[PDB]
């Protein structure tokens, strides 16, 4: 079926009270005295659509006597995608887009726009004009480096950003200073200096230390339970995911270490892992971040590395890169028990062009953002509503089927978004860094580690393609979409339902139960979060409506690592525990997670 | 005397067993492995009288046929008054001066040095050189300059330095945000981020916020150290003329608090303003007052140049930028039979406005802007400690008008010639740069202070008028608390009368660690009868004071007066006396008894805005 045809079945179905709330209270544009210049999600579109398709304004393929046509051409496309829901950029591109711009320019009908109002929009845009969801800064091991990333913490923070960092760096407590005044206070203690900061600008960031970092067991206690209320807390690991599988098992030991430094220690792999599982089982923090699996698959590696990814694990970056993200509503591509793929595949297109164009429209805060994000030109195309789409499907969210199936999807996304790339590279010019990429400079590089589809061949040969014309180092990515799939009215990214009804009923479990069955329990539903202890509803209700705690902690982890293989960034997944698992559960679930592909872990155990 | 059979006098004299722990503590240079490079008091006159002696390389009266013999004897002058500890520059100097320099170089024989050596030492002073106390940094209305604020303290901070700002920019909580509809959080917000980065830079081994009476969240800022800015020393900014706020507190008036960048306004009555502060200041000593417009007065580049705040201490405004080095000479010492050596005085001041203007030019900032500043305006702040212990050997009362006269006439004869100095320096070797625009330039019968008690304001007149033409520096005076460097020369801080005249400061001899060692005033232990200190003495330890001790001579009851058995009114008016005669600032705590009202307060504030105060420290006695 025909993506426009497929915009038409959705492009006049009406954001729920729920979405029309959250967009209200904060996506419509609001006048110098708070009265409403956007009133419906719409105008919301208009205005994105608009702005985005301004950036066809560079495309040295086009023409004088053809760029306003296939600009117009641009927009109406974006706008009708973006209308229906079937993708939704980040958050920060609908807050931001088209701020400093004249307001009868960003709602003003398409036939009516002229090359000359494309034009205005994009000299318009001001320095708020900030329209990607993450960064990573560096921290310099000096006061003068680890104020001036304050100093940019500040300034992204402002601007609607999420920012990472990796601390390690910074020489742990006690540690000899060329002065007088003595010693360094060490990682943890500057981390204090980001949270206050962030603390008063927001009157949701990232922290990462090594593994191998003499203060890690401070750092592993640091939110214990002083405090780092506005951190995530992740803890590195710059070496092979083999390695500390292999050291673990072997029950070997970790030297902590740091270049400027004398401090030394040893401490048994295993020890610190009890300890980072504890703290986990207690209160969800530090998650894992597998930042050599990351480099192993980032083209760009070892002339640049990935130390750090964005506040929810998706993207990992290198110092100074930003990232803007997108998500295509795959629950909306259902069609007779199948997903249209023909649909798909042009959204994808789209969805690919949308989000390398918001890099020619964004404004960064910082001279060296602006830089990084133009030499590598990576995007973060995701989906949501895939649990949604499960329910559709009749596929049990923890079952081999479903995972197969999550796989293959991933792997279509990502032979098309790929091939996507090499047409814009052929369009508009290739990434600035294509040349000193493993893209090129090696054969058969892959930036996943695939194995589980029929595309692997096709997506192989992709990747060769890529060797001549690449606008983009890398491009999926599956992120929360807690705001966006929200507008969307669908499930967030690849997450299972947290709950079918929650007053604080879903729209696919309305359909397919019956109604009667459905008032009847609709009250104990809410109370137990889960079909699975109601009597008298279907076992096939039953077993396809699973909701996440119905879903095992390593079903979640395979699901993670199905969609991980065909993912170039990295994957916002929580692994969901029972009130009643045990620290040695967990440990079991950073173990499998070394086995697997994933990139990173988090847990989070009901009732902690 | 001469000054140099005074150095002979004091030269041999070591440092006592007090100073000695200070000066292993923190001054003692100790090399890449944590062993001692010096090890008496000695060492560090002989490296820092080498290091600023130094900056006579740049000097341009001097050709380079004479060089090495010049510097070496400005070297020897300096090593012999800092030795004999009768001069002792603000402590970054002494921790700091010779960073970077080869160790060879630094202690060596000074018959061994070439003129090969002294440039080398020049070269190599590193990025961590910084020997001046005291800095301000302004703190614009936005984001970025708040968070590049914050920077400059973390790396001012870092390298030893004391630093202050106004807040008063920054626009008050809840105001209008361009482009957002979100709204500003505040100066307190923000200070509460300049005291985390700070409590981290100083984590294991301070700072001056300002915020001006008119600002719409005064209120807010007066209470926030109430039970916490715990790094923060806070001071309530007065830009208008103390005339007008007395003034306006006279007639029970209102103020308008208002700010630039904000719709936000408010109306308060003044003296319900000053009673919220003299409150909270009776309760925890802060918020002090800053004139800050009776500094401009004063100011020689006002307005082309601005200050806004001060220091920590308070004893120097500076404009936005602007560092100041400081050095103190010990007044004690000078004693010489019931009279003051001013020959001898007057030759060390001439010596250290030279040592001190020399600190600037083999001094290293963090920051451009800083550097600019300090090169335009080249501010000194020359001060005196030992002056209570002075008064003791004088056996003067602190608390009388003889104790305050007599500080106005030394000060003023200190002021005299060390600006005459200033005019000999700026023949010698430059006028500071911006000599031309300043208002010893623009002006007839410019002062930088107020005089009016010394029978020396003619000659002082005739000085300034000369220096429309010769001048090194803008200002060249200040008082200082002298903390640390009042205990290296074993003699009483500043202006400040003694808190105690004995007490106990424990051995700690680890090794079976114990011992309780007690100490008394060494004028104490001279002029009182070792028979009557032998039996009052425990008394004396319990009590505090001797004016409630049965059969201590009555007249050394009145001469050695401590802290508290001076009156506050009688504290301020010996501020009033110095700061006639002072163009930076004072730093004096204006102590009240514990039985002093918040009324008590009030009047002290009503008083000092009669005075010729530049600000005002109070503290009640058990507060904190
Ligand atoms: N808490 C605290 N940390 C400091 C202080 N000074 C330096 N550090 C820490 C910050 C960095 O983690 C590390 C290095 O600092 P800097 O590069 O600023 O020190 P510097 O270049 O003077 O000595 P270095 O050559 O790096 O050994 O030491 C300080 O005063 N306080
Ligand atoms: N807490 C907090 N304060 C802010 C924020 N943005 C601005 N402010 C305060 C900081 C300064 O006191 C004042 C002005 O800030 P900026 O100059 O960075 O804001 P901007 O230039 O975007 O708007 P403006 O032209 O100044 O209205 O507002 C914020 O995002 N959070
Ligand atoms: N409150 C926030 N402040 C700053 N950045 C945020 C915030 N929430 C989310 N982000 C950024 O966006 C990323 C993913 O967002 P989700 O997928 O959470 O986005 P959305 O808000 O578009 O539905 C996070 O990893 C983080 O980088
Ligand atoms: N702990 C400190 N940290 C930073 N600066 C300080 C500190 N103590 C004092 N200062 C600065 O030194 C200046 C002089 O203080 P004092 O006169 O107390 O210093 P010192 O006796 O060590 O030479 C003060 O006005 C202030 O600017
Ligand atoms: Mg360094
Ligand atoms: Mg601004």
């Amino acid at each position: 079926m025909k993506l426009s045809d497929l915009i038409s079945r959705w492009i006049d179905v009406e954001p729920s009270k729920n979405a029309q709330i959250i967009l209200r209270d904060r996506y419509f544009m609001k006048d110098l005295d708070g009265n409403y210049l956007e009133t419906k999600w719409e105008d919301v579109a208009r205005r994105v659509a608009r702005v985005v398709a301004t950036a066809e304004l560079l495309n040295p393929s086009y023409k004088k006597n053809e760029k306003l046509d296939r600009i117009k051409e641009w927009e109406d496309i974006f706008f009708r995608v973006l209308k229906a829901r079937l993708f939704i950029p980040n958050s920060p591109t609908l807050f931001n887009a088209g701020l400093g711009v004249k307001h009868d320019l960003l709602w003003k009908p398409i036939d009516q726009m002229t090359l000359e109002d494309y034009e205005e929009i994009y000299r318009s845009r001001n320095h708020l004009h900030m329209l990607s969801a993450c960064f990573v800064v560096p921290v310099g091991d000096s006061i003068e480096e680890i104020f001036e990333a304050v100093k940019e913490y500040a300034l992204i923070t402002k601007v609607g950003g999420g920012v990472g960092s990796n601390f390690s760096e910074l020489r742990p407590k006690g540690s000899f200073v060329a002065g007088t005044h003595g010693k360094a206070s060490g990682p943890v203690s500057f981390m204090h200096v980001f949270n206050s900061a962030i603390s008063v600008v927001k009157q949701a960031l990232m922290g990462i230390l090594n593994i191998n970092h003499p203060d890690i067991e401070e750092f592993i206690d640091a939110k214990k339970e002083a405090v780092l209320n506005f951190f995530n807390l992740s803890v590195g690991f710059p070496m092979d995911k083999k390695e500390i599988l292999k050291l673990y098992e072997e029950d070997g030991e970790l030297e902590l270490s740091h270049p400027r430094s004398t401090i030394r220690k040893k401490v048994k792999i295993r020890e610190l892992f009890r300890k980072i599982a504890t703290n986990a089982w207690k209160s969800g923090d530090p998650g894992l971040a597998f930042l050599g699996e990351m480099n192993k698959y980032y083209p760009l590696y070892p002339h640049r590395k990935i130390n750090s990814t964005n506040p929810c694990g998706e993207i990992g970056l290198s110092d100074y890169e930003a990232c803007n993200l997108g998500s295509i509503d795959v629950a909306k591509f259902y069609n007779n028990g199948f997903v249209d793929l023909e649909a798909l595949q042009e959204l994808v297109q789209i969805a690919v062009r949308f989000l390398d164009n918001v890099i020619d429209v964004n404004v960064f805060p910082i001279d060296k953002i602006t830089k990084a994000v133009k030499e590598s030109r990576r995007l973060g195309l995701g989906i949501m509503g895939f649990a949604d789409l499960l329910y559709k499907l009749e596929i049990p969210y923890n079952s081999q089927e479903a995972r197969d199936f999550a796989a293959n999807l991933m792997a279509f996304i990502a032979l098309h978004a790929h091939r996507t790339s090499y047409e814009l590279g052929k369009e508009k010019g290739n990434f600035p860094l294509l040349e000193i990429s493993r893209y090129r400079t090696e054969d058969n590089f892959v930036p996943f580690a695939m194995g589980m589809s029929n595309y692997d061949d096709e997506i192989r040969e992709v990747m060769k393609m890529t060797k001549e014309f690449r606008r983009n180092v890398a491009l999926l990515t599956i992120a929360p979409t807690g705001s966006i799939s929200n507008i969307a009215d669908t499930s967030s990214g690849l997450e299972p339902n947290f709950l079918l009804a929650y007053t604080r009923v879903n729209q696919v479990l309305r359909e397919k139960l019956n109604p009667e069955i459905l008032k009847r329990i609709e009250k104990e539903l809410i109370e137990k979060g889960s079909l699975k202890d109601i009597p008298d509803v279907p076992e096939k209700i039953k077993k396809v409506f699973v909701v996440a705690l119905d879903i095992d902690p390593m079903d979640h982890l395979l699901m993670q690592d199905a969609f991980q293989r065909y993912v170039d960034n990295n994957i916002s997944k929580t692994i969901n525990m029972p009130q009643s698992a045990t620290v040695d559960d967990v440990l079991n679930v950073y173990l499998e997670a070394l086995r697997t592909n994933v990139r990173g872990i988090t847990v989070y155990r009901d009732g902690s």
